[PDB]
């Protein structure tokens, strides 16, 4: 059984590490390559704060709450573990500031502590009127994905650097299984209208009284489109771009000033703050993530894929509950092939 | 008029910014000095986390619970201020505690979002079985005494380094009025049965990924002798040591090890975290804060002192309630001196 895994993020290199635990016991041929153009440094996981929040509203497929969920549970039952610093895990409250009332999110009571806010609080933010507070965890994609690659290396698991130009590439030079986590990039072996890049751009500043996060919401501007500030380990996140289409991976200008006078305006502290680099990322944005199998007509026999991809601006939130699924996913397969 | 303030800590530089900035503009000859005999970088008030948190149970005054009311709300107001870094001013949530269910505090509405732990919350920390969570505010020494004096300088408030012998020397001098802001020193100058070090020695540390402050109450050890854990703005404190009648102003390898055991078991991350900085400090413990007048019979007239002392743990949390109360008995002073 040789099982190749196309991407170095976190769906990649998660979703290698399930299938080798729940699998590399029974399976005694259990060889397992992870393909990537791109690794630790320079993927979209690595532009990502990681603050754990899927959305609001119950997206296409109400499946992948439970992912989050699961993903939550996992991260949370580690927050104290002695390697959790490694993992770049650790809790953070904060607030979602609205405009209006809205309904309460479909995950309240997976966060700690969830609650709307207090009238003194809303004082410290003029242009809001109505939200949240609750704990939270942040898994920064840094330290996870260089977690990953170390327990993948112990694990056996062989790291290469290379383009793939298609999934026949592959399964002709001798893959069984192959598990795509392409992500935004996915189109490129097999088209997806699905899958847009929700191009982003994110500013890394100096500003360690920072202790909570801050989530502004706003329909004339849409999600992910409005001011976020995330105090992250070692820097603060100041955020707020999406935009549909947009396949620039280069800091814009404009989009700078963007981040920085909303920031500024939700946190006046924020003005002396050290700017310590910028960072531009795609979401790998899709109506729903596309977990599920499929059969490639190879040839003689056909090969098994597994993709793994479209998960929005919440791939951190949900990653292990896919990773998960996508391990069950690689079960099914082996029964069928009566090696199980 | 002249006015002598004795003591450069939050308390007696907070007293004679309030008493200036009130009656520059109606005494005429108001000539203000501050004497200390340790400034900015050592004293007490520098050793402080400045975690802004009364006691649990009420106070013998129950204006104390008026002044660190006033405290809070004169700093939650502040905190969006251009200058709110230089006050090292900014919020902080956490947890607090206990090992059985225990009354509410009389502060509860106070603070920002006052609550509970949840059972998901407690399973974080398994030596404790109940306790609350909300959102208080950090003014950490270092900062704020650097931002007071910096203030005085361009107020005209000189300055000195010198050590009081006595109430009178001051008086003797020319000194119509003595602000008496000298901590747990102040029985040097006039005998206090009451006035007590609590000794405390704490433990900076390098561990930027905890955003929540984490103090625990256990009965069997007493009031500040419980490990806590407050994060700062460029480290963390760890500390836990309370000891009434200890004038030993040096650290303790004894100390030490309680300290790092106790938070290393309050939160596990904390191992691998390294330890930046020591220091001991006595907090002025006192039945009650001392903060009225008293004549001085110095002769053929006599000098006023306004007394401001004995804060214990929690001069930071109360130091502007005491400030605008002196300002006040400063003012009395002037109307019965026909000079208002
Ligand atoms: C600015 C910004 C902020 C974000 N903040 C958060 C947040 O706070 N919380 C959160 O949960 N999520 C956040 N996200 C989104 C989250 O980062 C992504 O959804 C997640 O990283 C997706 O994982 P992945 O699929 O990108 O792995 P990827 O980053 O897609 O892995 C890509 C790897 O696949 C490789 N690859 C692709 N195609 C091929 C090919 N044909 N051949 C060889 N290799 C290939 C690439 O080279 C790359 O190495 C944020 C995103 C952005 C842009
Ligand atoms: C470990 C520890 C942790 C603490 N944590 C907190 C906290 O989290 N939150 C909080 O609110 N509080 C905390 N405190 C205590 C709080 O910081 C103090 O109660 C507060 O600083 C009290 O103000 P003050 O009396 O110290 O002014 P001080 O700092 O004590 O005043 C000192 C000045 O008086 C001068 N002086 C005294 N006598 C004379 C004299 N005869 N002649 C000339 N000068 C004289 C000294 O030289 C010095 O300049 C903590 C204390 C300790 C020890
Ligand atoms: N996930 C985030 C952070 C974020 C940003 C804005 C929001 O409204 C929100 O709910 C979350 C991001 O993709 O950037
Ligand atoms: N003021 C603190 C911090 C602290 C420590 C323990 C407590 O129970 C509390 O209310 C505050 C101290 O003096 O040390």
């Amino acid at each position: 059984m040789r099982v190749v895994v196309i991407g170095a993020g976190v769906i990649g290199l998660s979703t290698a590490l399930c299938i080798h635990e729940r699998y590399h016991s029974v399976l005694q041929p259990l060889d397992i390559k992870v393909y990537a153009d791109r690794f630790t440094p320079l993927t979209t996981t690595d532009v990502a704060a990681g603050l754990w929040q899927p959305y609001l509203s119950d997206p296409n497929n109400p499946q992948e709450a439970d992912w989050s969920q699961q993903t939550f549970d996992y991260l949370l039952s580690h927050v104290h573990s002695p390697n959790a610093e490694n993992l770049g895990l650790f809790l953070i409250s904060g607030y979602n500031l609205f405009h209006e009332a809205i309904p309460d999110p479909s995950w309240k009571d997976t966060v700690l502590g969830f609650r709307k806010l207090t009238p003194r609080e809303l004082d410290m933010f003029p242009d809001y009127g109505y939200g949240w507070f609750h704990t939270s965890l942040i898994l920064e994609g840094k330290n996870y994905l260089q977690w990953l690659t170390e327990r993948l290396t112990e694990r056996g698991v062989k790291f290469f650097q290379r383009k793939v130009e298609s999934f026949e590439e592959v399964a002709r030079e001798g893959a069984d299984v192959i598990v795509n986590c392409t992500g935004v990039w996915a189109g490129a072996l097999q088209r997806d209208p699905l899958l847009q890049p929700g191009r982003g751009q994110i500013m890394k500043v100096d500003a360690p009284w920072m202790k909570h996060f801050i989530l502004t919401h706003d329909p004339e501007r849409g999600i992910y489109n409005s001011p976020y500030i995330i105090p992250g380990t070692q820097t603060v996140t100041l955020g707020g771009i999406f935009q549909l289409g947009n396949w620039s991976e280069l800091n814009n200008i404009q989009d700078h000033n963007t981040i920085w006078e909303g920031c500024c305006r939700l946190e006046p502290t924020l003005k002396n703050a050290r700017i310590i680099g910028e960072r531009t990322g795609f979401r790998p944005v899709r109506p729903q993530i596309r977990l599920e199998r499929e059969q490639l007509r190879t040839g003689p026999s056909n090969t098994e894929v597994i993709h793994n991809y479209g998960h929005g601006g919440y791939g951190l939130t949900i990653h292990w509950g896919c990773a998960l699924e996508a391990a069950k996913l690689f079960g099914r397969i082996l029964e069928e092939k009566k090696l199980s």
